[PDB]
């Protein structure tokens, strides 16, 4: 009850908050008040160099478009395990049958990566590298052939999801409740993940309507996001079977 | 206050009984062929589909003949789905475009809901209920045919496994009209103004009419999730068939629906 509930969202929130470096709460802070370390921007090629010899890149080793396609993926990678650090805090994951938790993290990790990529996004860019920098949307529509479509409708879908005004708080239950979804395919014993995320469920109820008083039916609402993080991630999987088209040995096997 | 939306969840299952002839609780009454109240004529081959017309009500290779009485009932659902929809408070009030926009986008997700009502594992009630077609014999039906019903079930089995009554779709059918997230809406506030009163509905009729069922209201919700990705297969496999067949014409009403 009450408490139990509450127990367990602080523990998720304290888990994320240790397993995720770039909060909600700090991305939006660098984003459009505290004006101290204001972020390098790329708003045009011109200015996606010097970034490079300005930003820290860890990636560069061809071109332009490719070369941010690539730093996505790099940047995925690192998400992946950190989506996997923070799974092994939820209650009960880890004792799950571990086939069952490999395909809960292969299944669900596209879709906590573009709900918390939201959390970098507003209506005119995304942070980049731990927030050192941004990446204006206009830029990134005007890449190349395939590439300047694919991060428009992620832009498009974080405006709606960010319109929703959940804090990290809030995030930590929704992502435990992705992770335990239920209906992955290839499950072998379902009753205790869709056991967990009911009480996940139970959790982020609670959690919404105390941390969100005036915000009505918002628990239905961000349920309701999830038909569209999934054609999201069924879009975006499309444009990578087009890539298998287009384009290391050691380096595409990382990937 | 509670009384309100019991209110509008008896307003909404009084006009879903009217604009809907074939209710879940009449099909599970024939599907469980233990009432002897008027059974089914089961149709599982070319044999039993040919038998299917001396003894049923029955208006090209057999595939095309079980999609063109396919497509029958669909524009006739789509206008059922559509009386629904104005009972719903506020619905005509909207925008024409928007009540336009919602009717396109939310018609579809509803056919499948309720075609779960018309569905077992094994088959699926036809011509309101007189007939049975098996899942096996739509299955087996020619290249592109064959592939269209399947994920339908899949679907129908485990949705059908929430036990939802007629009372409790009837709000869930409003929930899905009334998005506020379909492509092209003007006013969006006022209708998710609408579904906010929706959703409270359904969760207090949840909460009323299953009181075991833990989360049922989130368990429906993630369920609207599937239908969409239902929309998508069948569309994507609606365009393969106007190419196989250029002799084979979609209703207007469902061809104006697709976009
Ligand atoms: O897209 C649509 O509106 C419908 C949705 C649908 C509606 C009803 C059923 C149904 C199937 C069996 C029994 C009862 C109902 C199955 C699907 O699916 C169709 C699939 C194929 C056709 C079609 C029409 C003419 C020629 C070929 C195919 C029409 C509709």
């Amino acid at each position: 009850e009450s408490a139990d509930l509450r127990a367990l969202a602080k523990h998720l929130y304290d888990s994320y908050i240790k397993s995720f470096p770039l909060t909600k709460a700090k991305a939006r802070a660098i984003l459009t008040k505290t004006t101290d370390k204001s972020p390098f921007v790329i708003y045009d090629m011109n200015s996606l160099m010097m970034g490079e010899d300005k930003i820290k890149f860890k990636h560069i080793t061809k071109e332009v478009a490719i070369r941010i396609f690539q730093g996505c993926q790099f940047r995925s990678v690192e998400a992946v395990q950190e989506i996997t650090e923070y799974a092994k805090s939820i209650p009960g994951f880890v004792n799950l049958d571990l086939n069952d938790q490999v395909t809960l993290l292969k299944y669900g990790v596209h879709e906590i990566i573009y709900t918390m990529l939201a959390s970098l996004m507003n209506k005119d860019g995304v942070l980049i590298s731990e927030g050192q920098g941004f990446m204006t949307r206009e830029f990134l529509k005007s890449l190349r052939k395939p590439f300047g479509d694919f991060m428009e409708p992620k832009f498009e879908f974080a405006v709606k999801f960010n319109a929703l005004e959940l804090d990290d708080s809030d995030l930590a239950i929704f992502i435990a409740v992705i992770i335990l979804s239920g209906d992955r395919p290839g499950l072998l014993n379902v009753k205790p993940i869709e056991d967990i995320q009911d009480n996940l469920l139970q959790a982020l109820e609670l959690q919404l309507k105390l941390n969100h008083p005036e915000s009505s039916q918002l628990f239905a609402k961000l349920l309701q996001k999830m038909t569209d993080l999934r054609q999201i991630v069924t879009e975006h999987v499309q444009l990578l079977q087009v890539i298998k088209k287009t384009e290391h040995p050691l380096l595409q096997e990382i990937y």
